[PDB]
């Protein structure tokens, strides 16, 4: 009922931490990377892991650090998806290689990643034990690795009908694994016991899961394949589900008419509210992993991580 | 000659003579070099595209393999090594990198103009050297190295990587600067340095006229002397180490030891 641990100020504590390493005025490497750095946002990446420590009972002090190597890892990787990416939002910033060139872009996408494992090295300092901030950097390499597969399957697995299965395994790779970055880098150094880092990853992945189906929907209220579009073909006769099929399989066709195609196809089966019944089942899964959590206003923060419109990537 | 020339001057083999000049044991370096194994290629992918096979697959590949070199590295516990050196592998491993990414970024600035001489080998010893230091300060590290041995893996990696980079300069005999032009800049007066500089500053392959002009003013020849200095540096420096073969195989690195492939292995 009572809180019996404390509920400290993440977000703003965060910000001022990663704009005290690399403020306003900064030249060299850091120039481009505090560019990468701001606008700095919401943060709910370093947000997430602080709370997935106090959550375990870890320090604040252990945990920020390794905060500041996500933020660093993850602006980073975006820093070179930009680059292989091809349409970009207008509510999206101007990317880095369009600004200071291809090259620079990939340097300091280069300096935000070892920045990352040079922060996360600093736990150690920070009062880690040896043996966490070791596990700390395979749990953080091992989602790092997932992520980039996923890049590299949004750009192959698109324009072509996948299995829901095979859309669901590349989009927890996608946004789960940036959660059990968050999560499991931020349990392991809080010391989490064995059950609790697997129920952190189930609430990393079911959560991921959910957000992702959440993006796909706002289409529904990059011409690519979602899961509306999957669940419509599977429900779709045949005859549609031909249509569907070569719609997406010939990436010769004008973006207009493409997506009209899909979204009047979509409509027709419920795609929409398909997803979002799928996309809630996830949701409660993510809650019912937080219950092997103990009770804290910690514990309190990721479930409210789960209600609509909370998270933002 | 000496121990013959083989090519192909990379960590695996620094590391693990690192490792087990210090006390190391070889089951924790072998896996390591695995480690730096992908930190290494990785950083190739990535200088394959800033010196201009697939692009997604360059960047992003050379962004995962970064992550295979801190998960082996972290891995090597399971082999037997000390948590508490493991850990500061990973600072000694990091540190590198931002060396490296902040020498490319150097590179790409520097270019088409005179720098100076010192600034020169001050972005080489982070871009080359730190490649080096890589290899002798995790294996180093990972071996028990003391802090005086591990520093002095660091003027051994420095000074090493100078070199070989001059070397690469010399074998040459973006207009990117290189030693043996910016030491021809230093004794030309200001008649023959205001030629060099419009040549940096028209096609590029016609610019053969470069090659005319380096060796109408001395360009190659400077440059040789340079290296040397550093060769003797990095000798110097592993004499603080305690005698050993593995001592031995790294003080010949300084001389030639591989082949031009070497610079081949570090372009491909
Ligand atoms: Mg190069």
């Amino acid at each position: 009922d009572v809180p019996q641990v404390a509920d400290p100020e993440v977000a703003a504590m965060v910000r001022a931490e990663v704009e005290g390493r690399w403020p306003l005025g900064v030249s060299g490497l850091d120039e481009v990377v505090r560019y990468g750095l701001v606008p700095f946002g919401k943060m709910m990446g370093p947000w997430l892991l602080i709370r997935s420590a106090l959550a375990v009972g870890g320090d604040i002090a252990t945990a920020l650090p390794a905060a500041v190597a996500l933020e660093c890892v993850q602006v980073g990787a975006m820093m070179h998806d930009d680059i292989i990416d091809c349409d970009a939002q207008r509510r999206s910033k101007p990317a880095a290689h369009t600004v200071f060139g291809e090259p620079t872009a990939i340097v300091g996408g280069d300096g935000l990643f070892f920045h990352g494992f040079a922060a996360l090295s600093e736990c150690r300092e920070a009062g880690a034990p040896a043996e966490r901030v070791a596990q700390a950097f395979t749990v953080l390499s091992r989602a790092g690795l997932r992520i980039g597969s996923a890049a590299l399957r949004e750009i192959r697995m698109s324009r072509e009908i996948c299995s829901v299965q095979d859309y669901l395994d590349m989009i927890a790779d996608k946004s789960g694994a940036l959660l059990w970055m968050a999560c499991g880098v931020g349990g392991t150094l809080g010391g989490a016991d064995e059950a609790a880092l697997k129920a952190l990853s189930q609430y990393s992945d079911q959560l991921g899961i959910a957000y992702q189906i959440r993006a796909d929907l706002m289409a529904y209220d990059n011409g690519r394949p979602t899961l509306p579009v999957l669940l419509a073909h599977e429900r779709a006769p045949r005859e549609q589900q031909l249509r569907i099929e070569r719609l997406l399989a010939d990436t010769a066709a004008p973006a207009a008419e493409r997506y009209k195609a899909m979204a009047d196809l979509v409509g027709a089966y419920d795609g929409a509210q398909a997803a979002r019944e799928v996309s809630h089942r996830h949701v409660q899964l993510a809650t019912r992993a937080l219950q092997t959590l103990p009770p804290s206003p910690h514990r309190d923060a990721l479930e409210d991580l789960t209600v609509p419109g909370r998270l933002v990537l």
